[PDB]
Formats: structure tokens, sequence, C-alpha cells
């Protein structure tokens, strides 16, 4: 079914907050590309597959939001004798544009984890696999998901809100199974760790699962706000997450693959 | 004759998974693109050139996919009262955006096989030359045979159903003479490979007969489900083709490429 | 609220320079990017992260203002009877597409200083910290008060004109405690700076204050002057004020992460 | 004039051709950019400047041919009841857009020919200017000659046959003036080849001849086929002539560089 | 007031060459960029301020001719019944987008000579702000002065010819003193110089004042021939002045600071 944003009107600002948002995002994520590019050699060569994994996850998100922020333009326009922005008539937005990027994103996010703390060669590769498979069916059963919004929200003509708990609930197992799948990572990192670089991994692991959680969250807003404060508030969550998870996400980690470089005796790690 | 797509009217999910897919896809490349350019010269010199032609890949790709994307969003419109997208009057979508940039990607992502497999020179110049013509064949064979598919279809007042037949069945020839070609080229390796080089090129090559052994499938869609479900299977087949036999296979015979590489003494292959 | 310029016709070059001077903006830091892109490396190794904030900057900003140049060309069209350019029915023009890219750009930009003057580790985290703080406050405080500026400018039908008062207030309060954070770095170099650095330092930090007083007047135009030379002097200065914050800034602290690089026997900044 | 494929309808497959031959090309030339930028440095810097060109010619035509997709996009509409592509009312297509980048093109491909033989200083700066000034006086006759071929064609109401013949002859003076300095330079190669070098030299001049000579063709088609499926034939004798005179002449001679490159004793052309 | 383009219409070749142009110059200076991008480090560090500037203005021009391109391809429609490309209602051209971008193009191609020259320090400064004011000013008066074309060409309705007159005089004197900066800096270049490198400065400075004299003469065309052929020839001589002035300058001042790099023992300037 449309999402819930195609059946509200906005006032000028809920509308202009969103385009301002999703104008943001992008730029944020473009802004990280650049930098994760031009940073990425400083890291050892053990962990470089976690810089050059930044830079994959800016492009994807870059493009993710760039999407999202034309389609925003695109499905509303201005009634003046409403004061609002509503509908167009041959187009209708979808949140779900976000949702097959992190088939990219959640995979690549938590194997750059998993590559700073040490895992090379088959174990990298079964934590990896064992990841996309986590990764892809929470992705998949939640975006079944979202196409129930309007039913779950009660707008009239709309039916299967159970649909929107049944997927929902799916995707939090397979999220679960992510979560421990990684705090196995961090509680066993490999390569004989400083305490430091031990604290740090787990720093990461709980800052990952803070950011993690808030998709959930806006996934249930149709349930507790359908409205157009409600979307907005949800766009302002996203915004954090999208931020929080992937760009500062990757700073965070970067900081730890280059203190284990460093450790290691990467002259490039040491002189920065 | 116009895409099947064109004759039908999509549910709301029905027409946003395909936005969503091609959306997807284009990220991917574009990804891969990044990654592919920022690992290049971690491979031997002797096998920079697969490395080089992943990156040419993506590119193609990325364009491919972007098209599609394109006009997919121009070629249908929302419309409330039917609650369906439904095709606008001056523009038709076609699925043969794809085929034409097959004539690169096909024969570029068999040369990088057969670059890693190690042979050079004129015999690298020999292969190249039979898969480019058996690659060339077979996309324009089956380019032809998909403008027939509302024909194969039964979409009434179209004919030459067996047109689709005739250049399918001669596209397949040629895709088995390009199979053959690399069969050749994996079970005689060159510059005395390992065993586990061995077996990873094998490996390589059924991963490249399965996963473009899914575009036939694709192409005969129109005849099993011409309706807007198979529409959109189809699309998710093409999507996982596509991201399989392109990005994946990237991957995986840049590792290969990189074993050998170390194998022949290469520092930066070897530090990685 | 939508913002003053929708409430306002243009005579031809009044439109005309403000398209201008979005797309010289845009030009600017597309250039600056490709610019500091290439000269990052001739800066140490201590000091490079304020090389790349740099061109972190220029990506945030260049889209920042093709968003603008964008949405003006879109908000506005030709009426030969008037002689002017009007509004258009479904599109309202915003500012405020400036202030979410902010921040990215006034935290970054502040940063970028405090790693010239010589603060690492902790203390930069500390301080970029506080600068984000200060920052985000400032420029959410002040998105909060634009949106009121067809009230303070008395278009009538428009009230709260008290709010554009109140919140423009409380971001001034942000910036000057900003303003002493940096005051508190420039005062404090660390790595035992020369004299001419510790001149430099000073120097940036006097044109920083400088070019960021500029965006409170601008910020308070539609007070002076809700009218189209109003207009166009407001988007004149912001000209003036983002080129010069951003890409001249970088220019001059380049200039002393040079002179720091050297006098710290960096070969690169010594032979340039 | 307009150019003669306005005068025309299309079937589904005839437009659908041509758009993606406009799309397969811009995909090809900034697969090809990528590639020479990536490949570039293992040529010896004395004959990079020809690989520095093919990258330049790269872009050109990138966006030689992305604005003619551009413009056959626009230029045509669906019509259901005619079943055809159509010409619309406020656009008009022209084939020309691909003449003025030919203004970089031609030079530029004959330049790094004579680069390659190795042709330096004066020498090289002599008959770049005299393969400028044919080269120019060559792509300017006819242009002037194509904005007569509805007259060629005998579309009723446009007179001036005749200035598509004369411009057409003038130019093809100029071409057999390029073709004499270009035959000139591959007889006398400099700083002593060897022969295998020499025959290289020898098959590039003779390709790039029989690839340049495509062009004067599609030129004529008004002429012979002023048809759609003339229309489909010409772009397709277009897209063979671009792909080859651009990209697969630049690989061609990229591999004449690294020989001489090596035979020269360049360590980088040696280990590839 | 609109430019002189907005009260003529077209034959098809005269709006089609215009567009083609400004599509040709776009690509000339996109090709231009990925060229200096992939040379600059082949200059000495001492002159490799130049090489980026270079870039600089190539990134600049690119999108200063794009704009061009895409409001001349909005601005005017074909209308069949007039056989003429005609205004469009809402849009009106202006060439006025050429004047925001010289002020980067300008004092950034005048401040590369004086690199090249040899000043360093103060001396660049000093000379960079001379030139950067003189050129601001010659920019601005001029960008006046071209709000009254249609006052000066005598369309019926517009007044202030005179104002022509007055601001492209003024515009004149800044220009004088521009060169006089320069001649200055030619006549006395730094770092003692070779008695060719002597002449080739000389030679830099004559190439810069012919291509910078035809730019005062494209402004006083509607003076001259305010009609549809008048229109022609301006963007053609804007065309022949942009690409000399900035792309062909770039190459032969190139070529000097490579000379001057080579005399003074970089040994990547020698071997090249
Ligand atoms: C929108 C894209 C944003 C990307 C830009 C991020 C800028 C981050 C500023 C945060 C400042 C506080 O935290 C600071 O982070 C930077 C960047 O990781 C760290 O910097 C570290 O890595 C960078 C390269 O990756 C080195 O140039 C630097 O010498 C090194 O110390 C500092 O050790 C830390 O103190
Ligand atoms: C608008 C977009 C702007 C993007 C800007 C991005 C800037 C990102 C800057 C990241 C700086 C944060 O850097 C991170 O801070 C946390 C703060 O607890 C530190 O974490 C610290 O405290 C935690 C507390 O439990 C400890 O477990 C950890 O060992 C310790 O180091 C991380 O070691 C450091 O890497
Ligand atoms: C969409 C863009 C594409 C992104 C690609 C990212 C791939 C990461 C997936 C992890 C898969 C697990 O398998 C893992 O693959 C990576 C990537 O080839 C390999 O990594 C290998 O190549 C990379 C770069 O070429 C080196 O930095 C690394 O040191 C080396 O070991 C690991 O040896 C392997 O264990
Ligand atoms: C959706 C967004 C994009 C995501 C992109 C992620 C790309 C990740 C690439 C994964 C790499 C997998 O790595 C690949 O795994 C297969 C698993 O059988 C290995 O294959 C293994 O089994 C086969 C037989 O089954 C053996 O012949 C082979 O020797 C052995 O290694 C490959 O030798 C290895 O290179
Ligand atoms: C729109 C993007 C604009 C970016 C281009 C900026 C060009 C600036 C020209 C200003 C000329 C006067 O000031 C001049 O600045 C340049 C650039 O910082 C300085 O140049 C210094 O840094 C650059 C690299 O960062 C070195 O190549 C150079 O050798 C070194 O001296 C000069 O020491 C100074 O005299
Ligand atoms: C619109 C296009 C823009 C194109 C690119 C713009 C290029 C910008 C070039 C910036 C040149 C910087 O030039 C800058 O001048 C100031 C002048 O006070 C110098 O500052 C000088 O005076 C101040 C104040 O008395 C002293 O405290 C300082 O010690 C001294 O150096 C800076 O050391 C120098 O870096
Ligand atoms: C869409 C643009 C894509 C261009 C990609 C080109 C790939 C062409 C491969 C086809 C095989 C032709 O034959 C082969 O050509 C390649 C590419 O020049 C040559 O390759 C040679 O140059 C490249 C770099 O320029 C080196 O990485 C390689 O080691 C070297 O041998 C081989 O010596 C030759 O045997
Ligand atoms: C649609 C995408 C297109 C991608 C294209 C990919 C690039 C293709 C690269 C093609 C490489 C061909 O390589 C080229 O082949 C010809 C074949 O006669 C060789 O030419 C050979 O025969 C001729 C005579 O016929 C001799 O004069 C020459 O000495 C000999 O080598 C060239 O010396 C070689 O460089
Ligand atoms: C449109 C995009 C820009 C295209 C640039 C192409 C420029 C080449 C055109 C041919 C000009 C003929 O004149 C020739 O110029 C080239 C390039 O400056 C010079 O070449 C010089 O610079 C290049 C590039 O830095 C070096 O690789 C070369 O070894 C060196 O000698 C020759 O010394 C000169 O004889
Ligand atoms: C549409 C695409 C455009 C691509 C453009 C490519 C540009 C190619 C570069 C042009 C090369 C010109 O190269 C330039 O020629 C002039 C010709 O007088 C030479 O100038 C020569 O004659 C003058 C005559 O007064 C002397 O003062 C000078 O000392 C001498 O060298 C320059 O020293 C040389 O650098
Ligand atoms: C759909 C994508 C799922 C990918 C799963 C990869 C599984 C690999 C298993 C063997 C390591
Ligand atoms: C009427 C609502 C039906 C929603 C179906 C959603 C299916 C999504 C499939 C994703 C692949
Ligand atoms: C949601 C944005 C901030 C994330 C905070 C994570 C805190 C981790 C604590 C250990
Ligand atoms: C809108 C973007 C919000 C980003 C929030 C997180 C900022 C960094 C947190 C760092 C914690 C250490
Ligand atoms: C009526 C259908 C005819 C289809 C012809 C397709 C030809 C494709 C040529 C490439
Ligand atoms: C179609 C996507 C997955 C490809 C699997 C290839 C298996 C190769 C087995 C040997
Ligand atoms: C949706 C895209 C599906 C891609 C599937 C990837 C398969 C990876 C298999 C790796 C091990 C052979
Ligand atoms: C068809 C598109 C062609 C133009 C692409 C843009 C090329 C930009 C290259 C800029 C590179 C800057 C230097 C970065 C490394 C130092
Ligand atoms: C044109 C926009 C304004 C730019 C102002 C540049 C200021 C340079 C100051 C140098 C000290
Ligand atoms: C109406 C006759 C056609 C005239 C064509 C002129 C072309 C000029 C090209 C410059
Ligand atoms: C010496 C023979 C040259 C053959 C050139 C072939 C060109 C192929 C594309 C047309
Ligand atoms: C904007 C016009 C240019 C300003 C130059 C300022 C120079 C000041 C003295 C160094
Ligand atoms: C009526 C014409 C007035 C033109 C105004 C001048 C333009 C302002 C430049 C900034
Ligand atoms: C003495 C030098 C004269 C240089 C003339 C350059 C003209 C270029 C085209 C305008």
């Amino acid at each position: 079914m449309p999402s819930i944003e195609n059946f509200l009107a906005y006032d000028f600002w809920q509308y202009d907050v969103i385009r301002h948002l999703f104008a943001f995002s992008t730029a944020v994520f473009l802004a990280g590309l650049v930098y994760f590019a031009m940073t990425a050699r400083t890291t050892a060569p053990n962990y470089r597959l976690s810089a050059n994994i930044s830079a994959v996850v800016m492009v994807s998100a870059a493009l993710e939001l760039g999407q999202l922020w034309l389609l925003w333009n695109e499905s509303f326009q201005w009634a003046e004798l409403q004061g609002s922005f509503v509908p167009v008539a041959g187009e209708r937005f979808s949140n779900g544009y976000r949702y097959m990027n992190w088939l990219i994103d959640v995979p690549m996010l938590a194997t750059q984890l998993v590559v700073v703390c040490g895992f090379v060669g088959t174990e990298l590769r079964n934590r990896w696999a064992k990841l996309t498979i986590a990764g892809v069916l929470m992705i998949l059963t939640g975006y079944v998901g979202q196409y129930f919004e309007p039913a779950v929200a009660g707008v009239p003509g709309y039916e299967g809100a159970e649909q929107f708990w049944i997927w929902g609930i799916i995707s939090t197992a397979f999220f679960v199974w992510m979560l421990l799948i990684l705090a196995n990572a961090v509680r066993n990192p490999q390569g004989a760790p400083s305490d430091e670089v031990r604290s740090r991994l787990k720093f990461c692991f709980w800052f990952l699962l803070a950011t993690w959680s808030i998709y959930p969250f806006a996934y249930a807003m149709p349930l507790f706000a359908p409205t157009a404060d409600g979307v907005v508030v949800r766009q302002v969550i996203y915004t954090v997450a999208d931020v929080s998870s992937k760009l500062v996400f990757g700073v965070i980690l970067s900081q730890v693959a280059l203190r284990r470089s460093a450790e290691e005796g990467f002259e490039p790690a040491r002189v920065a």
C-alpha cells in the first residue's frame, strides 16, 4: 500500500524540514565519501577493508537519500488555497527506497566491525555470510511489513494491520541474531588487541546497537503518530540514525582501525 | 514491439518494488566502482587487467540500471481511481536497455576470467576475440527476440511468437559456445597455479555459469507469467543475476587474482 | 511559514542576479573541492585532518548552493504582462536549505581551526564536542526563527513576529559560546608555535568571527528590507559570507597549516 | 534545416534501438575514461601524452553521446493511435551535436598517433597544428553540409541539395590532407622503433583510416535511405565508428605505447 | 533587462549552432579538467600552484557553460508554423551567467601567470590582491552594463542605452589596469629565467591580452548586430575566447611551467 506520508497534508515547515533533512543527509554521505576515500591509505593493509567498506556505505547511503529527496519533491506540491503541500495526482511517495539500500549498508557495516576485530580468511567469510543472511532476512521481512502501514495507521479502506505486526516481529528476530553474531566477535577480538582496543571495540558494538535500534522505532511510527508531525519526527529520527549508524560509526571504527594499525607498527598510522 | 511491462497495471507495491530494485542496483554498481577503483593496485601488474575490467563493468552496469530506473519512473504514473500505476501516453518502457550494455559486460566478464587464468599476449587476444564474437552474437540474437514478447505473451494484435523462440534458441547456442571457451581456459590455467588456485578458478567458472543461466530464464518469463507478478519476479531475478554475475563475481575473482599475485611474490598482495 | 522571497515579484535583473549568485557559489565550492583534494598531501600528517575537513566542507556547500539554485529556478517564472519573475503555483522557495547544511559546515570549520592550533586526542575531541553542541544549537534555534519571517516582515495574515526575535537571540548566545571556545583555542596554541604562526592563528580567528557575523545580519534582513532589493542584498551578502567563511578561510588556514608543517620539518611543506 | 530524423515516424523498435545505441555509447566512453585514467601511468613519460589524450577523448565522446541520448528522448514521443514514436511540437532533433565535439576528438586522436610515432617538440607541434587546421576545416565544412539534408533527401519544401554535395566534397579534401599528414608520420617514426613497433604503427594508421571512413558514409545516408530504417542503420554505423575510432583505437595505441615504453626500459611497462 | 537573445527568433541552424557551442564548451572544460588533474604533478612544487589553478578554472568554466546550455534549451522552443525557435512564456535567457563565473576565472588566470613568472610569498599575494580587485571591478561594472542591452539595441520600450556605454567604459579602465599589472610581472620575471623562458612569458602575456580582448567585443555586439546572426556570431566568438583564454592558455602556461621546472632540476619535468 502507499506509505502513510501520502495520506497527509503538510504545513510549509513540515514539508520543508523533510526536504531539508533528505538533502542534508545526501550531503553528509557525499562528504563522508570524499573523506573516507581521502583517508583510507592511513590504515594498515590488514584493516583497510574496513576503510574501503566505509566508502562503499557512503555511496549507497548518498543514493538512498538522494532518491528520497527527489521523490519527496515530486510527490507533493504547494496548494495556496489550503496553504499546504498536498499529494500530486500521478506520483506516490515511498519510504521503502531506504530499505533496499540497507541490503548493502547493514551487512557491510557489520562486516567492517568484524574486520577491525581481527577476523580474517574463512572466519571473516563465515561471519560475513551469517551476517548477510541475518541482515537480508531482517530487511526483507521489514520491507514487507512497511507495505501495510496505511492499514496499521487506520486509514479507511486499508486492511492487514496484523501483517505489519507479524513481519516486524520476524524482522526483530533476525536483528537479535545479527547482534548476537557481532557480540561474539567483539567479545573475542583476534590478533591479541590492547585493552584500550578491546574497550573501543566494545564501544563500537553498543554504538551500533543503539543507533540500529532507532530503525524499528521509525518503522512503528505509523502506529503511534499517523500524522504530519509524526511524519516529521520519523524523518528526523531516520536522519539521526542514518548519520550515526553510517558516518559517525565509520569515524569511530576508523579510529580503532588506526590504533590497531599503529599498535602493529604501520608507520602512516603512527605518524598520524 | 513494446516490452510486456507496458501492457500491465501495477499495485503500489508491484511498481514500488521494481523502482527500488532499479535504484538499488545502480547503487551497488556505483559502490562497486568506488571499491574496485580503490583496490586495483593491490593486485600484481600481471593480473591488474582483471581489476581494471571490474571497474569498467561497474560503470557500464551502473548506467544500464540507471537508465532503466529513469525509464520505469517515466513510463507509468499513479491513477488513484484505479489505485494502480498505469502506462503514460507518450512513453513506453523497454527492458532492452539492459541488452545493449551487455555488449560491454559479457565479453569483459569472460575476459577477466581468462586474464586470471594466466593467458597473456596472443593467447589472451585470441580468447578475447572468440569470446567477444560469441558474446556479441548471443546478445544481438536475444535482443532481436525480446522485441517479440507481447506476441509470445499472447497480448492481442501482436504476431511473431515464433520469432521469440527462434532468436532465443540461436542465442542459446552462442551461449554454449562462450561457456566451452571459458571451460577450456579454466581447465588449462597458465603459470603453474596452486591446487587451491586451480580449484578457485573452477569455482569461478561454475559461479559464472550459474549466474549467467538466470538471464535466459528472465527472457522466457513473458511466456510463463505475462502478468504484473511475473514482471516483479523477472526484475527480482535480473537483480540477483546482475549483482551476482558482475559485483560478486568481481570480488571472488579479485580474491583469486590476489592469491596468484601473492603466490608470485607481489608484496602488496602478500601484506593483504 | 514560506520565506519572504515568496511574497515578492522580481525585475529581470533581481531574479537574474540571484540565480547567478547561486550558480557562482556552486562553482566556487566545486572548484574549491578539486583544489583541496589536489593539495591535501602537502600538509604534514598531524595537520592533514584540517586539509581533509576543507574538502568535506566544500562538498557540503556545493550541495547547499546547488539545491538553492534549483529551487530558485523552480519557484518563480517569467510573466511578460507584468515583466516580472513571479511565484509559481505549486512550488515555494526556502532559504532554510542553507541552515541544515550548516550543521556540517559550522562545526567542521571551527574544528579545523582547533586542529591547526595543535590540539590532538581528547583535547581535540573535547573541543569538537563543545563546538558541535554549541553549533548545532545555534543552527537549530535560528532555523526555527527563520520560519517566522513573513510575520516579522509584516506580510498580512502571518503572526509570530516575536518568535523570530526569541529564536534569533537564543541562537546568538550559542554563537558567542562557540566564539569563546575558539578564542581560547587560538590564544593557547599547542606544539610551541612560532610568533608568525601565533599571529596567523589569531588572524584566522578574527577572519572567522567577521565572516560568521554576516549570517545574523542576513537573518535579520526581512525585518529591515522585506523587498526585492532587500532579497537581492541578502543573497549578495550570503554569497560573500559563504565564499569567505568556507573557501577563503580554507586557503588561509591551509597556509598556516603549511607553515606549521614546514616549521616541524615536513619536506613537502618546505619544498612548497 | 532540421535533420532528416525529424521528418520520420518510428516503430517501437526503431526508436528503441536508437536510444539504446546512444545510451550504450555513453557508457562505453565513461567506462573507457575510468580505464584510461587507471592505466595511464603504466606508459613511459615520453608517451604518456597519448594516454592522457585518450582520457580527454573519452570525456568529449561521453558528453557528445549523452547529449544525443537526451535530445532523442526529448524530441519524439509515443503515439498509441499511430503505434509510433513521432516528433514532439517544440523540440527538433539534431545529429549536429556530434560534429562540434569532433573538433576535440579528431585532432586529438590524430595527435596521439603522432605522439606514439615519437615526434616531440616543434615537430610534434607542427604536426598538431597542421592536423588541427585540417581537422577543424573538415569538420566545419561537413557541419555546414549536414544542415541541408532534408533538401538532399527530397523532403518537400526544402532546397539547397547542392550545398550538401559541395560542402561534403570540400570536407573530403581536408580529410585526405589529414590522412597524408598521418601517413607521413607513421612511415617516418622517430626514436629507432622495432620492426614490430613499425608494423603496429602502420596498423594503427589503417585502423584510423578505415574507422574514420565510416563517417562520410553516415553523412551521405540521407541521400541513399531517407527512411526510418536508414536512420537506424546510420546510428548503428555511427556507433560502430565511434567505439572503434575512439575506444578501440585508444587500446590499440596504448599497446604500441607500452611496447615502445618497454623497449626503452620503462619498468612499469616491462612488468606489464 | 533581458538579454537581446530574448527578443529574436531563430532558424533551426541558428539555435542549433548555439546549443552545440554551449555543449562543446562544457565538454572542452570537462576534458581540460581531467587533463590538468592528470598532469599537475609533473610540474615542480614551486610552480604547481599554476597547475592547480588550471584545474580550478576548468571546473568554473565547465559549470558556466553548462548553465548557459541548460538555459538556452529551456528558454526557446520550436514553432513549426513559424519554422523558428521562439521564446517560451515563463523563461528568459541571460548571458550574465558567464559574467559571475569570471569572478573566479579572471583573477585565477592572471594569478597563474604571476606564479609562473616566479613571484612568491607576499609579492605573489600583493599581485593577486591587485589583480582580484581590478578583475572584480571590471567584471561587476560590465555585468551592470550588460543589463542594458535591449536599450542599446533599440528594442522599443527599453531605455538607458547610455548606461551600457558608461559601465562598459569603466570596465575597460579596470581592464587596462589588470593588463598593466601583468605586463609588469612578465617584464620582471623572478628566479633568473632563461631567455627562452623570458620570451615564452612575454608570449603568454600577449596571448592573454589578445584572447581577453574578444570579450569587450562580444559585449558590444548588441550595438553592432542586434539580430539572430549577430547572436550566433557573438556566441561563436565567446566560444573561441573561452577555449583560448582558459584551456589553450593553460596548456601554453603549463609548458612554460615545465621548462622552468626542468631548468631548476625537477626530474619529472626533465623526463617529460
Ligand atoms: C561528513 C564527513 C565527516 C568526516 C570528517 C570527520 C572529522 C572528525 C572530527 C572529530 C574530532 C574528534 O576526533 C578526532 O577524529 C579525527 C578523525 O577521526 C582523529 O584523527 C585521526 O585520523 C585522521 C585520519 O583518519 C588523521 O588525520 C589524524 O591525524 C588522526 O589523529 C583524531 O584522532 C580525533 O581526535
Ligand atoms: C552532521 C554530521 C557530522 C559528522 C561528524 C562526525 C564526527 C565523528 C566524531 C567521533 C568522535 C567520537 O569518538 C569516540 O568517542 C567515544 C566517546 O565515548 C570514545 O569512547 C570512549 O568512551 C567509552 C565510554 O564507554 C569507552 O568505552 C571508550 O573506550 C572510550 O574511548 C571513542 O573511543 C571515540 O572513538
Ligand atoms: C558493493 C561494493 C563491493 C564491496 C565489496 C566488499 C567485500 C567484503 C565482503 C567480505 C567477504 C568475506 O571475504 C573477504 O573478502 C575480502 C574482500 O575481497 C577479502 O579481502 C582481501 O582483499 C581486500 C581488498 O582487495 C584486502 O584489503 C584484504 O586484506 C584481503 O584479505 C578477505 O580475504 C575475505 O575473507
Ligand atoms: C548486495 C550488496 C553487494 C554485496 C557484495 C558482497 C560480495 C562478497 C563476496 C563473497 C566472497 C565469497 O568467497 C568465495 O566463497 C566461495 C564459497 O564456496 C569459495 O569457494 C569455496 O568452495 C568451492 C566449492 O564449493 C571451492 O571450489 C573453492 O576452492 C572454495 O574456496 C571461493 O573460493 C571464495 O572466493
Ligand atoms: C575556487 C578555489 C580556489 C582555490 C585556489 C586558491 C589560489 C590562491 C591564490 C592566492 C595567492 C596569494 O597567496 C598564495 O596562496 C597560495 C595558495 O594558498 C600559497 O601557496 C602555497 O600553497 C600551495 C599549496 O597549498 C603551494 O603550491 C605553494 O607552493 C605554497 O607556497 C602561496 O604561498 C600564497 O602566496
Ligand atoms: C571568489 C573566488 C575565490 C578564489 C580563491 C580565493 C583565494 C584566497 C586567497 C587568500 C589569501 C590569504 O591572504 C591572507 O592575507 C592576510 C592579510 O591580513 C594575511 O594576514 C596578515 O595580516 C594579519 C593582520 O594584520 C596578521 O595578523 C597576519 O599575521 C598576517 O599574515 C594572511 O597571512 C594571509 O593568509
Ligand atoms: C570500455 C573500455 C574498456 C577497455 C578495456 C580494455 C580491455 C581489453 C582486453 C582485451 C584483450 C586484448 O589483448 C590484451 O589487451 C590488454 C589491454 O590493452 C593488454 O594489456 C596490457 O596493458 C594493460 C594496461 O594498459 C596491462 O594491465 C596489461 O598487463 C598489459 O599486458 C594485453 O597485453 C593484451 O593481450
Ligand atoms: C563494446 C565495447 C568494446 C570494448 C573493446 C575492447 C578493446 C579491444 C582491444 C583490441 C585489441 C586488438 O589488438 C590489435 O589487434 C590487431 C589484429 O590485427 C593487431 O595487429 C596485428 O595484425 C596487423 C596486420 O593485420 C599487424 O600489422 C600488427 O603488427 C599485428 O599485431 C594489433 O597489433 C593489436 O594491438
Ligand atoms: C581539451 C583538453 C586538453 C587537451 C590537452 C592536450 C594538449 C596536447 C596537444 C598537443 C600540443 C602540441 O604541443 C605539445 O604539447 C604537449 C602538451 O602540453 C607538450 O608535452 C609536454 O607536456 C606533457 C604533459 O604535461 C608531457 O607528457 C610531455 O612529455 C611534455 O613534453 C609537448 O612538449 C608539445 O610539443
Ligand atoms: C577544441 C580543443 C582544444 C585543444 C587545445 C590544445 C592546445 C594545444 C597547445 C597549443 C600549443 C601552442 O604552443 C605555443 O605555441 C606558440 C606559437 O607561437 C609558441 O610561441 C613561440 O612563438 C612566439 C612568437 O612571438 C615566441 O614569443 C615564443 O617564445 C615561441 O615559443 C609557444 O612557446 C608555445 O608554447
